């Protein structure tokens, strides 16, 4: 399934989801 950023950084915010592969935020 698509997690959160696969083509957008939404930590900044709140629109990341249960599944951060992107690590340019700090999710985790
Ligand atoms: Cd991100
Ligand atoms: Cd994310
Ligand atoms: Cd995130």
């Amino acid at each position: 399934p698509g997690p959160c950023c696969n083509d957008k950084c939404v930590c900044q915010e709140g629109g990341c989801k249960a599944g951060c592969q992107c690590t340019s935020c700090r999710c985790s």
